[PDB]
């Protein structure tokens, strides 16, 4: 039978996404928008940076700025630990470490608020290079593209994953950054602790050509596998 959370992403969902952001003392945020299908895996998006210059890349953001949007086949909705948590959500925590530079601690909570599927993210970075890969801006706007491990976090009746994103940078090179994660849910009722599994994503970035304000459009789509 169909699920209780399940039931919340069978169409079309609003999705908004706000982050307060805190990089070696360079404040700023961010405002998202867009709609997400899950029975696509499918998000498209717009972010702008409310506060003027985003002060880091646009690309180093992504991965914080909805897993529950992904497409989980039939076989595995048993697995879907984060639609499992809606509408009540859950906090998502990761430390992100960038290679050779510094380090972001994000935390969010993901919930409904109405119909709108809300992530409202805190991000703090620290012993950042002024004129490194991530303050000096020197990596490439890129698309995104990966498959996450989940493992359930049994004692936190939750999830973890740890994974790599490796950022081109300009002059050819890898900026690499090490994510790890953790999800646990924000009310008491039950959840779907997954067999070990994978989220593939792919992400394409681009710029809306009337858009003055500092912005990332993206379009990403997110499936389930490996059951």
């Amino acid at each position: 039978m169909v699920s209780k959370g399940e039931e919340l992403f069978t169409g079309v969902v609003p999705i908004l996404v706000e982050l307060d952001g805190d990089v070696n003392g360079h404040k700023f945020s961010v405002s998202g928008e867009g709609e997400g299908d899950a029975t696509y895996g499918k998000l498209t998006l717009k972010f702008i940076c409310t506060t003027g210059k985003l002060p880091v890349p646009w690309p180093t953001l992504v991965t914080t700025l909805v897993q529950c949007f992904a497409r989980y086949p039939d076989h595995m909705k048993q697995h879907d630990f984060f639609k499992s948590a809606m509408p009540e959500g859950y906090v998502q925590e990761r430390t992100i470490f960038f290679k050779d530079d510094g380090n972001y601690k994000t935390r969010a909570e993901v919930k409904f608020e109405g119909d709108t599927l809300v992530n409202r993210i805190e991000l703090k970075g620290i012993d950042f290079k002024e004129d490194g890969n991530i303050l000096g801006h020197k990596l490439e706007y890129n698309a995104i593209s990966d498959n996450v491990y989940i493992t359930a976090d049994k004692q936190k009746n939750g999830i973890k994953a740890n994974f790599k994103i490796r950022h081109n940078i300009e002059d050819g090179s890898v900026q690499l950054a090490d994510h790890y994660q953790q999800n646990t849910p924000i009310g008491d009722g039950p959840v779907l602790l997954p067999d070990n599994h994978y989220l593939s994503t792919q992400a394409a970035l681009s710029k809306d050509p009337n858009e003055k304000r500092d912005h990332m459009v993206l379009l990403e789509f997110v499936t389930a596998a490996g059951i």
